[PDB]
């Protein structure tokens, strides 16, 4: 269950997933994975980076799920569960702006 998983925030809007992540203690790869405010049926990861360009900043990643059963951000690299993506890119940054850390605090 999804829901049972410390990193599913849920029904949140991005304004919120925003106000939590851009707090100065988070460091590069604080996340969270909320229901998208736009897509039925897809999720939203959003992360937070910094840089010395932007500095403390939140980048959105659209999660789709098909109905054949895969998640992915890019349809060329899929996974049979939401938790198998968030351990994915946990390991690996590929198009992500850092590899996931740990939980954005509340
Ligand atoms: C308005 C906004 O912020 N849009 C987001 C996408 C987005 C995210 C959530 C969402 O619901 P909400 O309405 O609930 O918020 C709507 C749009 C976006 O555009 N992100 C960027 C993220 C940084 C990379 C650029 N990009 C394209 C891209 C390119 C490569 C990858 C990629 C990632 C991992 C592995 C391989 C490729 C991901 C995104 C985005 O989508």
């Amino acid at each position: 269950s999804i829901q049972a998983e410390e990193w599913y925030f849920g029904k949140i809007t991005r304004r919120e997933s925003e106000r939590l992540l851009l707090n100065a203690e988070n460091p590069r790869g604080t996340f969270l994975v909320r229901e998208s405010e736009t897509t039925k049926g897809a999720y939203c990861l959003s992360v937070s980076d910094f840089d010395n360009a932007k500095g403390l900043n939140v980048k959105h990643y659209k999660i789709r799920k098909l109905d054949s059963g895969g998640f992915y951000i890019t349809s060329r690299t899929q996974f049979n569960s939401l938790q198998q993506l968030v351990a994915y890119y946990s390991k690996h940054a590929d198009g992500l702006c850092h590899r996931l850390t740990t939980v954005c605090p509340t």
